[PDB]
């Protein structure tokens, strides 16, 4: 079983066919944050291609802004399948929310309306040909922004649900996987050089460092588990100035497993740094485990969207 996580910086704008694209990357499930896609745009291209079951969410708030994708081969068409991180935008469901008393409503509502995460949860064959359920957060964490200091704190909060989410779906059993742009790159290494000498100090850092658990935190790095030392091993490059010739880069592109799943289940994860057409690049999982796929799309696949119906139902 094969996953790839991609900022794509906008489906469209890779000017290349996304089937062309999601084929090349040769995987089960295919995670995709920034794909620019809202509803408005009735963009059936860019969320149906054939071969494919497709999850989107999108945002609620600008046209052609965030947005994430989560695309499955028939091998691997999940069970359930959400919006979100909190059931504010939820048959066919996956449940498991974690106490979230400590927001309002209204802060549930604002941090999942921006297309920043979606989840479908697989069935899967363990390494004893057991049947466990695999919970796949595809997420793009926001970002703060100087002259909006509200923001900062939004995706604070952002990575507060994130970790209630993903830690209640553990609790219940089985498997989960977080991946995606989480926007912080978590030590020295994950950075050009030069490193500061209160570089904890960022509390998106902090947040990691308590998040992941080293080979305290229930997730493990998987790059890492698998290639703790490697140098230069970044994910993102600014568009100007030819950073990506230079190597002036950071990894912010994670697959995060729980530490079972990576112990037992994973065989590699690596940075897919040839794969060109957006800012970042892939990251890719190879797992031993195969999946069960489910009968039937649900409810949450693009495929049941009225828009794109089609002409017989015209
Ligand atoms: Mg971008």
């Amino acid at each position: 079983m094969k996953i790839v996580s991609w900022n794509i910086n906008g489906i469209r704008a890779t000017r290349v066919g996304l089937k062309e694209t999601l084929d090349s990357l040769d995987a089960d499930i295919i995670c995709l944050q920034e794909t620019k896609v809202t509803r408005d745009l009735l963009d059936e291209p860019s969320a149906i291609v054939e071969g494919y079951n497709s999850y989107f969410s999108f945002s609620r708030v600008r046209s052609g802004y965030s947005g994430v994708a989560t695309f499955c081969k028939s091998s691997t068409t999940p069970q359930a399948a959400e919006e979100g991180l909190s059931g504010v935008f939820c048959t066919g469901s996956v449940g498991c929310y974690g106490n979230t008393e400590q927001f309002l409503e209204e802060e549930l509502q604002s941090l999942d309306q921006e297309g920043r995460a979606v989840l479908t949860q697989h069935r899967i064959l363990n390494c004893e040909d057991k049947e466990e359920t695999l919970t796949v957060i595809n997420v793009y964490c926001p970002r703060a922004d100087p002259e909006k200091p509200e923001r900062k704190t939004y995706k604070l909060r952002f990575y507060h649900l994130l970790q209630t989410r993903a830690e209640a779906i553990l609790q219940n059993g089985g498997h989960v996987i977080i991946l995606g742009d989480v926007n912080t790159s978590h030590r020295p290494l994950d950075h050009c050089d030069p490193t500061d000498l209160t570089f904890e100090e960022n509390p998106g850092r902090q947040w990691l460092n308590q998040f992941l658990g080293d080979p305290s935190g229930l997730f493990y790095d998987s790059f890492r588990y698998f290639h703790p030392t490697q140098k230069n091993a970044f994910t993102c490059w600014c568009s100007a100035s030819g950073a990506r010739q230079t190597n002036y880069g950071t990894r912010i592109d994670y697959i995060l497993g729980n530490r079972e799943l990576v112990e037992s289940e994973f065989l590699d994860s690596v940075i897919m740094p040839e794969v060109e057409g957006s800012d970042h690049c892939p990251v890719k999982a190879f797992m031993k485990c195969q999946p069960i796929a489910a009968n039937k799309c649900p409810p949450l696949c693009t495929k049941y969207l009225p828009e794109f119906a089609g002409r017989q139902q015209k």
